[PDB]
């Protein structure tokens, strides 16, 4: 069996992602769904690695929020789990804008999110 | 000035291009270590002219993918884009998920 | 609640074993993955009763060094020391340094 | 040659790291000054890997800041570098403090610091 990336993805947190189809350069858009009643969507694109056709790919997508000037990447792997469900084991970049080249030094956060199909 | 269409060079010498960045902040692009293509989003929130950004390698020699992301300065005059990257190693099984990722920085400059 | 010491696991079955935090917030332990000596350091400023802490596992059986930082919880009224980690390995050259670091989260329990 | 901790270092910024001995066991302890004129010293403590008495060792330490509620480690290679200087090639992770289990996610930020004799 293969894991698909396209399709409709939430966390722990019940952030909603949407992925679109995956092209045949491996390119997707798709759209991100976070709380803050308050949701707000932002869009996000990346790319899921075909290098040997594996059923289970790294892919990566960039997610360009609306309501900060903040962007943050996830990395991954799509995965068939032990128990049989698909999941996306990811980690992500968080970084904020500063004014100063003197304080990039501490805008970069880092940590994990984990979905599993909707 | 920072603007991230160009060609950018590290301390390693790698050269990674960037093509025009569209109205909603898109672009794509190279980078060669051998060359593999990357897609990314610039943020245009508050249109700051040294924006948060973000992008993906798509490894076309390995089955791995990186992100980075980062901000561009004015360090002198000179233009810098200080990155952080992730990169995902495969594994062949989840219980090997744990040590699939490395963490560190890139510096470029024009080249 | 929420004190270091004792015994903890995680998902993987590791075994953490911490003493006695001492006045200036230090504390040595175990760690059962085959047993390590580990050290390190709870924030004190404000007393706080879910302070940061951080410690490093000298690993016996590699080359390799370990540093975890984190907060302990309550989530039930079930205690949880979530931690985010970065894992160190020995490369023979410095053009090798860029791939050495791995990051990721352990979330322990008490055993 | 063989790179050794314990010294005086300096980063790009100007702080101030001094290792003392390291004992038997890979221990040390030591200072981390740091400006914000107004400078603050905070102590550190951790261990240098033994295992292969390698002439670049491993090595961790955590500062425990006196001046926040926050925490940071570092991690990294003490290497003889290719124009014969020692240096401390570290990453680090920042942990703040926060209230609510909730808010942990977004409570770690990354780094690199890279270390010369002073």
């Amino acid at each position: 069996r293969k894991c698909s990336l396209t399709g409709k993805w939430t966390n722990d947190l019940g952030s909603n992602m949407t992925i679109g189809a995956v092209n045949s350069r491996g390119e997707f858009t798709g759209t991100y769904t976070t709380a803050v009643n308050e949701i707000k969507e932002s869009p996000l694109h990346g790319t899921e690695n075909t290098i040997n056709k594996r059923t289970q790919p790294t892919f990566g997508f960039t997610v360009n929020w609306k309501f900060s000037e903040s962007t943050t990447v996830f990395t991954g792997q799509c995965f068939i789990d032990r128990n049989g469900k698909e999941v996306l084991k990811t980690m992500w970049l968080l970084r904020s804008s500063v004014n100063d080249i003197g304080d990039d030094k501490k805008a970069t956060r880092v940590g994990i999110n984990i979905f599993t199909r909707l």
